[PDB]
């Protein structure tokens, strides 16, 4: 973890991190928000959960 932000990230693409603001510029599990706290508009929920499937679902 170069960038610190909350585990929603995949080390295998890239540009998954802000090199400017230094935050997660997508989250992977539909999360968004400056620390991915948040669900990508379209799924809400939890989107801090341990299981996928309690995540931000429709």
């Amino acid at each position: 973890r170069p960038c610190q932000c909350n585990d929603n990230i995949d080390p295998n693409a890239v540009g998954n991190c802000n090199r400017l603001t230094g935050e997660c510029l997508k989250c992977i599990y539909n999360t968004a928000g400056f620390y991915c706290d948040r669900c990508k508009e379209g799924f809400f929920g939890n989107p801090l959960a341990p299981n996928p499937a309690d995540k931000c679902k429709a």
